């Protein structure tokens, strides 16, 4: 397309919503290509990530860790307004792994506090893709301070299985997994600081050990459990988008499966089926589709079970419906 | 589907065998869906994992680490009697990744010492799958103390390649890989404890470093080497099932390949072919098929070669038969310049 | 083939070139199977691997880390002459993951200083494959001292996609990634040693932490950046071969994609498509094919970004050509 051709396309303004929910969208594209417009404000803020009151200086797209999920269709244009308010202290930018050129947009979006920028790119490849900050010289520090999220580029015709059959989800949830590296003093207590830049040197020391102190979903231990559990019902088709911008993960739904999994995240590669545990490399997003067949509590975990149960990488689904005894039954309940 | 129709099905009681061997089974299912019955008793026991005498309090399904492989076919019912003897000290349960609902069985099978339970589930999805203990609040500690194994759900028509050609193995071995986290004293010497409970706090400290002290096949360093090496012959088709319930691994057969590898472990996903090194993420099982074409010793390793040769994750195959010089030959043996 | 047939095949002697470049070869084979002859000399030498003057005693096929890429076609025979000069101190050998039997050749090629050997094997399976040294009882120590490389066995009809369409590259580069484990003294300074054997105990202690001190491409921090960036032009098709003999990696082209990725490295397994980040397990090689669409500087990284930008695993591509504003454009440049 020429610049004139693009200027004649319809514009659509999208309101973002906080993870794990996803803004409203249509699976099959309603019409031809659009310029889809989003706006995000960056907030630097302290977050508390566990029940011991441990703090991280988060650098958050839209004020959440992860940043929100943006949804477009193949061959739409994504137009982002990115704002770094004067209340912040650091320069920031954005690299979309879905985009082609200029370091995924990082080289065109460097904004100091009090600045804004607008970037547009054509979403030429369908799939789920990571986005993250990447300021020169400080790339990994922004990413492991929570400045990352994902976008989904749906095929215009919606999702399909390997053999061209349509896959239509009832519910979608976005789980962003974050490794954090919090410094400790000589008594093994986590340190606190009064500004992000003050934590920089101590944090780099921990990062170089390659071992996170916490690995969490949606920005904190227990964020998606108990009463902030994701919900579904028996018979509902659910798409679970999962991203990790820095470190590998191996998601598993305890009690379920991934019926179709795009473990690479890319919808032109056919999905793996019937998976117990799938693998998403650091720097990628993946998606799993599952139809719930049994009610009750499911845990959704990174299946390095130390990372899930000791370091924080565990969420719940609460699923309503009737029990199927053909699939599973207690023949003799625990007894003497 | 009905309670009635299920009690009408034939029952077959299987006697389990210790890894790396697998109980007798047929690849192609003979006749219709069955209720296949297994019994395992849980043992808490001290095991020695290296030649230095390092001890771990293991928590072992059927007394072995890994637990034994169970084989059924798709749409069979697996019925497990699980027994926690009153000589044990902890509650245990089982989560089958092959099963659907109730945390894979784990929410229905919590048994204290002196208790037993019977669980039945329909094996709806073909593949190899991990099982493991998962008691609320102590999940990784029972897994990394050895409490895990695998099952294989064969398609009823047996295995096939990506394009419908039948693949029939002559023999099957199950390699369970285990990461252990053994606490050290001030001299760097491994510690010993009286009961499993006593080791808990020090072991969680090592677990949180995410760095195992030992990574082993079949429960110990060198367990599947020497007189305990797996065996085959030139021309023999072997299926190697490998599981890791907690940590990634990257198996490789030194001197061979994986001719067809279901690296995800699931037989409706077509296999990768001609693999050098394949990758099984923590919490999964995979399977590789190979036809041996050369005699001699092979080593089967996790190809982080520090984990293989320093931490324990190496086994041997001894293969009989004739050498093929077309595939490889020494044109000039090591000689002076 | 008969014995006389094998004995009658044409021989071709190939001069190797240092990575990241590759010796001249044809994609589509020209004529029937051949015996392709290569000679490599092993060098044990001290190399400097970062900007701080940190030394390692490298053990280097042909004098380089990684060793060079050898290219043959399926069902050719590769015949290697391997020489261990009298000035080295250790026995060495070679295991080709491409070969069948005798531990990949390792059992037949153990040469002490002052010895040579000639090994021939038939390249029966197409793909990229790791090769590395593996002397009994000292395998990891030779591998993590740099003694590894890769070979490519191309299909006789050249590369194709999943749907049997030909893929022809214009340029090929080989990126070998190396994890090093360099000991430190109690002051945190890296140690130096007179002879390789003097470093053995201290190095195995670091190896057993599973945490590298440096993760590099082509043997050193920054080896493929600046004036040594890899080059291409918009519209050129590049094949990037990447190996890691001991530890996993997750390559990503910042600003691009892998249009076709043989992540397993084996050309009978259909490629994944449209990849953002792909995953190569330790002990394997992989290959990614990309057509460049935008000019500029791209970084090619291991996307554990701590490993890329703190520990050394980052390279650059410099790509010439005209900017395409359809794919990406700055609608509003950073402004107050
Ligand atoms: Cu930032
Ligand atoms: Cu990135
Ligand atoms: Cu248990
Ligand atoms: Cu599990
Ligand atoms: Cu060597
Ligand atoms: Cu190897």
């Amino acid at each position: 397309a020429t610049a004139a051709e693009i200027a004649a396309l319809p514009r659509q303004k999208v309101e973002l919503v906080d993870p794990p929910f996803v803004h409203a969208h249509s699976q099959v594209a309603e019409g031809g290509p659009k310029v889809v417009e989003f706006t995000m404000v960056i907030e630097e803020k302290k977050i508390v990530i566990d029940d011991a009151g441990t703090e991280v200086h988060a650098m958050a797209f839209n004020g959440t860790v992860p940043g929100p999920l943006m949804v477009v269709h193949q061959d739409d244009y994504l137009e982002l307004t990115l704002i770094n308010p004067e209340t912040n202290t650091l320069m920031h930018n954005i690299d979309f792994h879905a985009a082609t050129g200029a370091l995924g947009g990082g080289g065109l979006t460097e904004i100091n506090p009090g600045e804004k920028t607008i970037l547009r790119f054509k979403a030429t490849k369908p799939g789920v893709f990571v986005y993250h900050c990447a300021p020169p010289g400080m790339v990994p520090w922004h990413v492991v301070s929570g400045m990352n999220g994902a976008i989904m580029v749906l095929p215009r015709e919606g999702l399909h299985d390997g053999k061209g059959k349509a896959l239509t989800y009832d519910k979608i949830y976005y789980v962003g997994e974050q490794d954090f590296y919090v410094p400790r003093d000589e008594n093994g207590k986590y340190k606190k600081y009064e500004a992000p830049g003050d934590a920089y040197e101590d944090t780099v020391k921990v990062m170089r050990t390659l071992t996170p102190t916490h690995v969490v979903f949606n920005g904190a231990v227990g964020a998606l459990t108990g009463d902030k559990a994701m919900t579904a019902a028996v018979g509902e088709k659910v798409l679970i988008v999962h991203s990790q911008a820095n470190r590998d993960t191996r998601p598993h739904l305890i009690g379920g499966h991934g019926d179709y999994v795009w473990a690479t995240g890319k919808f032109n590669t056919p999905p793996d089926v019937d998976q117990e545990t799938w693998f998403i490399p650091g720097g990628a997003a993946g998606a799993a589709f599952y139809t719930f067949q049994q009610p009750g509590i499911y845990a959704y975990v990174n299946h390095n079970l130390i990372e899930a149960f000791e370091l924080g990488a565990a969420a719940h689904f609460k699923v309503t419906g009737e029990w199927n005894d053909d699939l599973m039954t207690s023949v003799l309940a625990p007894s003497g």
